[PDB]
């Protein structure tokens, strides 16, 4: 299912990449994208799949065209068309000056000043969950840690019952790894219906939460209005549930396969900063673009006002030109160059709250168990999408090389 070269685009530019079912998944997600970063792959080309769209290939291209917003709007985010058309998200689609306002506020209940009071909170339940695990000498990463940890904190964060973790998480991921069962619209409603009540809830009767300080907060001297909270709600929420959890299982899964690695963090402490960067540079994870608001010329290539450009946050770091040998994990890297938290305005205002989230479940898994390995015969598969996820994650150990602290 290609759709027609429309009228503008050199055949030459053309590669068929799917960002949902990109070819040879297998062996990995990083690694399947990657294949845009060949020397047969031209900078910037087209795809006939979800539609048809640009993508840009290269750090170089990928940072520009983030600074850009007047050529490369938010508007319209998301591939396919229909979703970045449903996409409604604040500040996310919106460009400067309007975004500014919205940003300035989401950034009071993410911002730093917040994950500094939610640390011990943090460390609290890192220790907690990796504790209760520690004796069985085995979980379902993906299940067992990654998703409970980042969920609950964001639940404590945003107020919400931890009741609605399962029909959350759903919605969210049918945002950014579409399943076919539910269109962006439908998903995008749903999150929608479940929020409006409690929004309404929170201008009445305030709390200390990030939703009460959204719903009641100021944006250009005025007060929020209901329908412009439920739409930075929307985005906390898929921010909150979609990212981090993710992210730990592709790390968590290269450092089961990857003993050398452990031990560095565990004899050298004073690099987990470090190598946190080198993670995030190496498995990269988010995927989204922009949309043309006129007819323009970037880099040789002419782009009609309208086409959509998917340019991959995944893919700058990935890059020869940014990173020597991209592909290997180098916790002493002189310069870690990547994009993964995005670039330009739109710059993710969470970052903090992730990097915490990171350190921790590092320092604190090897702390307690720091040998383990993937299950024998376990096959670990990997997702595609606006955000790529791995499926499930089989981890083993020998309860009797474990330490409780
Ligand atoms: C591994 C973790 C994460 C990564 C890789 C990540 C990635 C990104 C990227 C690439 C963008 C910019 C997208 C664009 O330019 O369209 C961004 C924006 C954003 N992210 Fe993060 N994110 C992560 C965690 C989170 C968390 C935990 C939160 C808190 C809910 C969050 C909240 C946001 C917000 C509010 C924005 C929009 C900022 C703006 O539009 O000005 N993200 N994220
Ligand atoms: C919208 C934007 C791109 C992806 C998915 C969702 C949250 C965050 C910012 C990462």
């Amino acid at each position: 299912n290609l759709a027609p070269l429309p009228p503008h685009v050199p055949e030459h530019l053309v590669f068929d990449f799917d960002m949902y079912n990109p070819s040879n998944l297998s062996a990995g997600v990083q690694e399947a994208w990657a294949v845009l970063q060949e020397s047969n792959v031209p900078d910037l080309v087209w795809t006939r799949c979800n539609g048809g769209h640009w993508i840009a290939t290269r750090g170089q291209l990928i940072r520009e065209a983030y600074e850009d917003y007047r050529h490369f709007s938010s508007e319209c985010p998301f591939i396919p068309r229909e979703a970045g058309e449903a996409y409604d998200f604040i500040p996310t689609s919106m460009d400067p000056p309007e975004q500014r306002q919205f940003r300035a506020l989401a950034n009071q209940v993410v911002g730093m000043p917040v994950v500094d009071k939610l640390e011990n909170r943090i460390q609290e339940l890192a220790c907690s969950l990796i504790e209760s695990l520690r004796p069985q000498g085995q979980c379902n990463f993906t299940e067992d840690y990654a998703e409970p940890f980042p969920i609950r904190i964001f639940m404590l964060l945003a107020g919400l019952p931890e009741e609605d973790i399962p029909h959350l998480k759903y919605l969210t991921d049918q945002m950014t790894r579409p399943d076919g069962s539910m269109t962006f619209a439908e998903a995008k409603e749903a999150l929608y219906d479940y929020l409006i009540p409690i929004i309404e809830q929170r201008r009445q009767k305030p709390g200390t939460d990030a939703i009460s300080i959204v719903a009641n907060g100021q944006v250009n001297g005025r007060p929020i209005t209901s329908d412009e909270a439920k739409r930075m709600c929307g985005l906390l929420l898929v921010g909150g549930l979609d990212t981090v959890v993710n992210f730990l299982s592709f790390s968590m899964e290269f450092l089961a396969k990857s003993p050398e690695h452990r031990q560095e963090l565990i004899e050298r402490p004073e690099r987990i900063p470090a190598a946190c960067e080198e993670l995030l540079r190496r498995f990269s994870l988010v995927a989204d673009g922009r949309i043309l608001t006129s007819d323009y010329e970037f880099h040789g290539v002419q782009l009609k006002k309208g086409d959509q450009i998917l340019l991959p946050q995944m893919l700058s770091g990935l890059d020869e030109r940014e990173n020597a040998c991209p592909m290997h994990v180098d916790f002493s890297r002189q310069k870690v160059s990547h994009t993964t938290f995005g670039h330009g305005s739109h710059l993710c205002l969470g970052q903090h709250l992730a990097r915490r989230e990171i350190i921790v479940t590092l320092k604190e898994w090897l702390t307690r168990i720091p040998d383990f390995s993937i299950a024998p015969g376990a096959q670990i598969q990997h997702k595609s999408g606006i955000v790529s996820g791995v499926q499930a994650l089989p981890l083993v150990w020998d309860p009797a090389t474990t330490k409780a602290v």
